[PDB]
């Protein structure tokens, strides 16, 4: 299961959350980016229940994570060249 | 100069947007996703001059495309594994 | 009356918001869901002034509700097959 | 395969739209609502890939259709009384 | 049945949309405004029936209605002094 | 100098800041409201110092108010029968 | 009268209305940014009345403008360097 | 590095922050407004290095900002007169 992640933290936790999530076999990729979200990660996980609970019991239990929105991705419209 | 692209397109033409970003070589991922965004992509160019010029004068005149939201990647908060 | 509620939860308690909705006999249908908003649901109460302290005094007093949505349908449009 | 859809229509067009997305077997509910969103439909599909191919290429093709979005509703914190 | 409803007009149209709105007796109240909205109403429509074909009738068939959010008020929770 | 703020309240202070703002002899009409907003009041101050110290010093601080939108209405173009 | 105004164009007009802005007086500065609007501009004009004509009149009838948010500068809060 | 930043505060602190934002030499502009933002500013750094740090470690950390969505200016699509 694909997935990405777009996340708010805190105001000026985005750095801590960063560091946090390098360390997560799940996480594929992370970026903090400038504008209306914080942070991006991709996620991949072993299946829609596995990305479920990653998704709401380690991302969104994270110290200074406010919110995410998941952007499941389309099974034959995903391309990471 | 690395972004991330969240794109809107006319309504059902993601499909065919997607087959076009995907063999642009500033393109090094792109996905149809569920939800208020319909298509993420990430941009890689050799400056950030010519990411305004791929944003702009190639995306954003794409036939379908509606909107993008372009997030800058913060440089030394990116990590890809 | 009804409705259609779109819930978000502080980050993480999405389960728990949804295991309190899902006992109350208002609560027709309830979901977590992906994207912007964390739990769906369809509310039907004898009346307007009922739906009204359900949605105030039940759903947006629950623990770990951050806000709420309330979509009111419209009388006549409205089909569940 | 489940989702609830939250579809705009160009202004006036929601009972149109209505009208064509209450005979689809895909539909199993569908209601005009007040607020941000025009019209909420709830799709049962047999999977993944036929809930996609019905978003894009019947929903998002309707006349008057002017957005969605799909909530993909998580398997397992789902229940319809 | 009453309502305030926030709209936004195609670019330029506001004043347009404006002074058809004044002159219909549902409307109780209109007014242009600065910000993410163009124009606010207020509507006091007999039922709510009468409030749905007036919104999607009149209101948004209104040239240059690019979008509608109608606000239902809550019957006991409303003051005009 | 005349304005209409939505205000979001905490989840489920919004009968308490109701209450509140029906006293204040600014707000000339207040008003519960299902979506995405859970109240609107109109504003009618003096001048636009004593509109910004109104909104700034006493709704924003009121308990439970957590965010608003003032939309400024424009000179001209207001109309209240 | 002092404004900043958020301007969203048609996907990929960002450039043609930045030239056009520049030649404008009531324009003091001008600037295409990434992320969720296009451009910034700063309008000052000499009354509040002109603000209105200027913004309906002139950047919302702008070739290739879809949007624009006013944001009403505060006087008393409002310092340029 | 230039951009502009767009801030939310908690309700009510919007005139402590930019009584603090005014007086740091990277804020060469900043304006409390109306709408569904606080205070808007630019911000000039030597570096987008020295960007990331001030919005990170000082605006984001000031008491009561609750939000900050920073626009990265185009070089070269940027005039002040
Ligand atoms: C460093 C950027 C931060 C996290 C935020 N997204 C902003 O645009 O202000
Ligand atoms: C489980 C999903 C959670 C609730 C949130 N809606 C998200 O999209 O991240
Ligand atoms: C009838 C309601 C329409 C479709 C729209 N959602 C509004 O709130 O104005
Ligand atoms: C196939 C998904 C489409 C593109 C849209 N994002 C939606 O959620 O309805
Ligand atoms: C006159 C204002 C127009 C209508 C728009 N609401 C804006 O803020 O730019
Ligand atoms: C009573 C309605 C509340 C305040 C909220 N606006 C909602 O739509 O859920
Ligand atoms: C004084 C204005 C405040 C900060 C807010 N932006 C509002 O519009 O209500
Ligand atoms: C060049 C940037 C454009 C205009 C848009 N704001 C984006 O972020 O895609």
């Amino acid at each position: 299961a694909s997935a990405i992640v777009l996340i708010n933290t805190d105001a000026g936790g985005e750095d801590e959350v960063f560091e946090r999530l390098k360390s997560m076999s799940e996480v594929t990729e992370v970026h903090v980016v400038y504008g209306v979200y914080d942070i991006v990660v991709k996620v991949e996980a072993d299946s829609m229940d596995k990305l479920k609970d990653f998704v709401t019991n380690t991302i969104r239990k994270l110290p200074k994570v406010r919110s995410t929105l998941t952007m499941i991705i389309v099974e034959g419209k995903s391309l990471v060249k």
